[PDB]
């Protein structure tokens, strides 16, 4: 509604994989639309980065080999503020939806939060590449920021909760 | 704060999202003004559902929302041609999305169920979700009916 | 102990729903009449899987995917690099169906621990995930879109008008 600022291993890798697939669909949908060049580029960058998160959590078995970097988290952070600055200031709570593209991005937002829940469970039973966790944490808010920008740029207001 | 509660709020938000997509899609075709306004209301109620489960200290969801669903479930079940066999998820794109909403709703229900077992919750939420999956089943059928598409039945050919 | 069984049914149901959506988008375009028919039988067999966990599904359906996989694999240009989910909207949906098929797999696998069940459902789901992978590729090939590849350096080359 706003910006929030072992089997456990295979489950984390799996959900991140799933999350990556929904980002793919959002990429394919956003592609058929001009004016989202940076976003589509950013999205593709997320898929490679998420691909890395999987490896860091499962495949990789040496910290020296961890691929995901801290800069990827910072990048996500700067886009959130940038997309927020862009989008009109929101004084209301948001509901998932609006343009088709914004909807797919919100879906990716919730699946990202799901992937994060799964990673939090993995980190509780063993040591992981903590960068991954923070990356997923920032990632969902990025999709929130993105979806709002996608609606505005499409001329469609965000769906708001009014009760 | 507690996985079971957070897991339920998140699965409900996930559900709400897919509804957002189904609504975006449904809004592109005529003859679905009733379904459109409802999905929007459902999103608000789901918002309330989440909040009601997030509470750990009154509730927002009302028993009337559960009743409204049932009514619409009948109105739609009637409008649609009586079925005499098990139906498979699919048909038009809209109906396919509503069906997805149905399964995710079932998922959200399972999570709330597991939550309930560990602690007290606003039970109206567990009922709302239980009917919602049926509403989508009935909404998914109507959409195909309306679009003169037709529900995908379980026809051998394997 | 009993919750693991319902979770497996719902997940399979959820998986079947995304498949219907994939089919809805895929059938909309010509040249994929083969997949359109295949995905169908898949939903029927997946409908059986649920029942088998509450036996209609046979080992014959499992071998069906086998052939389809290699066929599409041969048909699609042999990949020489890691690919990411995506491409055409159809490949994207089929790729989604893939990750979800694997999610249903984990649920059934969990059902194993609590109590052994028809060891056929797993076999199918296990191959179904591979099927969608290949299916997604052949779809991107026939559309001349080309699967998304894991290549960071190729990103800077993307249009950045705004």
């Amino acid at each position: 509604m706003k910006l929030y600022t072992d089997s456990l291993r295979v489950e984390s890798y799996g959900t991140i994989d799933e999350l990556n697939s929904f980002i793919g669909l959002a990429l394919a949908e956003l592609s058929g639309q001009p004016g989202f060049e940076d976003l589509t580029a950013e999205l593709l960058t997320i898929q490679h980065e998420l691909f890395d998160c999987g490896g860091d959590l499962a495949i990789v078995t040496e910290r020296k080999d961890y691929k995901l970097t801290e800069e990827s988290v910072s990048f996500l952070e700067t886009r959130i503020d940038a997309y927020t600055a862009e989008a009109p200031e929101l004084k209301k709570f948001i509901l998932p939806g609006g343009s088709k593209c914004a909807s797919l991005l919100h879906i990716a937002r919730t699946i990202t939060r799901r992937a994060e829940r799964r990673v939090v469970a993995l980190m509780k039973s063993e040591e992981i590449h903590e960068t991954v966790l923070r990356y997923l944490n920032r990632l969902s808010d990025y999709f929130f920021a993105g979806a709002r920008v996608v609606n505005a740029r499409s001329g469609i207001g965000d769906v708001e909760y009014e009760r």
